[PDB]
């Protein structure tokens, strides 16, 4: 599909069987998620932006459909207000930024 | 052009005169520039990111050119970590998301 930037870039994604709104943000190394309980082993990091750090659970080779794409990746977990699909996956479904 | 996003999109823009490196972010409401000198009038105000709030300078009606594409529109200085070109500006170069 082709998005415009008037409003925000919000689509649906499933993750961990769930379906959530996330933006896709070309500005995200990571894939960022609000806090849930997915299963699985993870490591803390710590992620910065405007406002400073948060600190973050990272879980590896999670699955996550993309307006019905197929990805699998990287997922940091965490409190973030919003969820931001970032590079990581938006690699995995071909998306471009055109201009 | 069509930039894919396998490393940031980072492109240059010309503001104030000078050359500067930015990252079109489709993630960014506003257009967000590390702390300089902008000619005219700015007025206090606050933005929020993943890290909570800062406080940033408000210049209105700036002219940025953004790989040879013009845009004239908002644009808030102060302590961001990267220059970022957010969606103000990006719909005024006609930047779409396509997959
Ligand atoms: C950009 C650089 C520093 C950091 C990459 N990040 C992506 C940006 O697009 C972030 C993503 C984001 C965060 C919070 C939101 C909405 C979107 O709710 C607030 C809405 C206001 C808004 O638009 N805020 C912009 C601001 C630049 C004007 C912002 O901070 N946008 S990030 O901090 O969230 C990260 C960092 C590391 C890993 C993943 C995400």
């Amino acid at each position: 599909p082709q998005i415009t930037l008037w409003k925000r870039p919000l689509v649906t994604i499933r993750i961990g069987g769930q379906l959530k709104e996330a933006l896709l943000d070309t500005g995200a190394d990571d894939t960022v998620i609000e806090e849930m309980n997915l299963p699985g082993k993870w490591k803390p990091k710590m992620i910065g932006g405007i406002g400073g750090f948060i600190k973050v659970r990272q879980y590896d080779q999670i699955p996550v459909e993309i307006a019905g794409h197929k990805a699998i990746g990287t997922v940091l977990v965490g409190p973030t207000p919003v969820n931001i699909i970032g590079r990581n996956l938006l690699t995995q479904i071909g998306a471009t930024l055109n201009f």
